[PDB]
């Protein structure tokens, strides 16, 4: 898919045996969500972004499917106001962007 | 251009007769830069992110040329971190997603 940017480029993502919708976002190095329960062991990481910080729980090697398209990568839990996938699962499903 | 994201999608921007390097940014409704003094009448705005808000000046109607292509629109003028190019601007020169 080509997608325009009229609208916020929202898209459904598969993660954990749940249905999502996160926003395709470059700009955003990681991939954030908040409303989202995945299980076993993690790190401890602040990220920040317009307004300041915020406390995650790091996830690696979390499988995500976005658009009906397979990633693996580092998932972020925490109280992001919109869940964003970023660059690191991007890449992996051959995201560009066109102009 | 067409541009894949395995590094940051910065660009040279163009605005007030200044240089400046922003984030071509599909999760950001609005273009915020930090490093810039835009003259003349401004409205007052508060915009969210990932860290909660930060307030801002609304400018409207401001030229800018990105990788060379001229938009004209609303710029807010705030302690963002990174200088970003939203989708009010990235519709004008445009900008698509590909996958
Ligand atoms: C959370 C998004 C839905 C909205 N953000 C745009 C987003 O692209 C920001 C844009 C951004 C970029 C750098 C610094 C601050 C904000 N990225 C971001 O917060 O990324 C974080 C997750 O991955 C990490 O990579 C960079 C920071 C981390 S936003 O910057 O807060 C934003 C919000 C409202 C407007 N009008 C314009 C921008």
């Amino acid at each position: 898919p080509q997608i325009t940017l009229w609208k916020r480029p929202l898209v459904t993502v598969k993660i954990g045996g749940q249905l999502k919708e996160a926003l395709l976002d470059t700009g955003a190095d990681d991939t954030v969500l908040e409303d989202i329960n995945l299980p076993g062991k993690w790190k401890p990481k602040m990220i920040g972004g317009i307004g300041g910080f915020i406390k995650v729980r790091q996830y690696d090697q979390i499988l995500i499917e976005i658009c009906g398209k397979k990633a693996i990568g580092t998932v972020l839990v925490g109280p992001t106001p919109v869940n964003i996938i970023g660059r690191n699962m991007l890449t992996q499903i051959g995201c560009t962007l066109n102009f």
